């Protein structure tokens, strides 16, 4: 039965592939078929979008072209404009009402192959049309697990999107010079929650530059001002703590009371937003206390800061001439020892590598960690995470930040 071969068709083939697309028009108007198919089952079509020539494979879909014709490995025209990059063709072979989860013998669609190899704008055009992020290969892999092993954070952070049916902020900034690096959602606002007991931290190590305010400084306080999630202040009731103990456990337990009882020191939420736009933060903002902060109304903006607005004022207080040396370095070091962010970053850390981080939490699904990190003991890199909105279990939500570090991670 493989009698039925054609000349024509087998010419056309060689020319979609070749790209000479004058000369493939000269074989349609001498009667070649669009549709031809050599023994493996490629098409002209094939060879087009495999070769990328927008042109030839324009007009082959013009006269009729089968678009999601697959050869004899389950590969469609648009799995090859995915493997090689081609957007224009993925566009095109979309617009002309292709399979966009044609699956072939391995079970890859075209997202697989488009993840795994960091075509950044051919999933964008992907998901739009409608990519199942849950599709598994041959080996039950998903398109968000090839991603992150290929290390490509913003096709990752659109995946993890996907998956929690939530925005997404990610960007990554150079620690030193503080170019970015990685971008999605970078400008849109997202709750801050206990992330900003971080430039709290900056605000005190300020004021204790300006020998307003001293570590070794005792703040005694009462049952009457403990909150949620107040670990370490419930045990000093009496006896009080320091301003330094206090800021240990604000940033390393995340204590929510010794994030207030610091706030008093500087004039409560209204005054570390002063504190931020005059060092160039108009964009960050707090507005009530702990726990209130984490309520994350859709469309409110109280407690809200944007990926990119957090990550360089993060960089700046760390590595800018906001703060002295020492109290930069103490900032560092406070958030080294970071001690309820397990499940996030530092759960795929690898050993020999350095992480400074704070994670939050809120209400409608809100989670987000501001990060420095790098790898020889030394950070070289800032990441700022931030999702609101999910309905999905604090587990899928724990899962999604550790997907995003392990594709920065990757391939560093």
């Amino acid at each position: 039965h493989h009698h039925h071969g054609s000349d024509l068709g087998r010419k056309l083939l060689e020319a979609a592939r070749a790209g000479q697309d004058d000369e493939v028009r000269i074989l349609m108007a001498n009667g070649a078929d669009v549709n031809a198919a050599d023994n493996t089952g490629t098409t002209p079509l094939h060879l087009a979008a495999y070769s990328g020539h927008l042109e030839i494979v324009e007009v082959l879909l013009k006269h009729g072209a089968d678009v999601d014709a697959s050869d004899v490995f389950g590969y469609t025209p648009l799995h090859l404009a995915a493997y090689w990059g081609h957007l224009e063709i993925v566009e095109v072979l979309l617009k002309n009402g292709a399979d966009v989860n044609a699956m072939d013998s391995d079970g890859m669609t075209p997202l697989h192959l488009a993840a795994k190899w960091g075509y950044k704008e051919i999933v964008e055009v992907l998901l739009k049309a409608g990519a199942d992020v849950d599709a598994q290969d041959k080996f039950g892999k998903r398109p968000l697990w090839l991603a992150a092993d290929q290390g490509h954070a913003e096709i990752a952070a659109k995946l993890v999107a996907a998956r929690l049916k939530a925005r997404v902020g990610y960007i990554e900034l150079d620690l030193n010079s503080g170019k970015i690096l990685e971008s999605v959602r970078s400008e849109e606002r997202f709750p801050m929650m206990s992330t900003f007991k971080v430039l709290l931290a900056g605000a005190i190590l300020s004021r204790i530059d300006a020998g307003q305010e001293q570590l070794g400084r005792r703040i005694h306080y009462s049952q009457n001002d403990l909150v949620e999630y107040s670990p370490v202040t419930e045990k000093h009731l009496t006896d009080g703590m320091t301003v330094r103990e206090l800021a240990s456990a604000a940033i390393t337990m995340s204590d929510n009371t010794a994030a207030n009882l610091l706030l008093t020191t500087i004039g409560g939420p209204k005054g570390l937003t002063a504190f931020l736009h005059n060092m160039g933060d108009h964009v960050t903002r707090l507005d009530r206390w702990e726990p209130e902060l984490n309520e994350a109304i859709p469309n409110d903006e109280r407690d809200t800061t944007t990926p990119v607005a957090m990550a360089t004022t993060l960089r700046k207080l760390l590595t800018g001439e906001l703060l002295t040396p020492a109290s930069r370095q103490q900032l560092m070091d406070w958030m080294e020892a970071d001690k309820v962010a397990g499940p996030l970053l530092r759960s795929v850390l690898p050993a020999g590598w350095f992480i400074a981080d704070k994670s939050g939490a809120g209400e409608r699904g809100s989670r987000g960690i501001v990060a420095a990190l790098g790898p020889d003991g030394k950070p070289s890199r800032i990441v700022v995470i931030y999702t609101t909105g999910s309905q999905a279990t604090m587990d899928i939500l724990n899962e999604a930040i550790a997907m995003l570090g392990r594709a920065m991670i990757e391939k560093w």
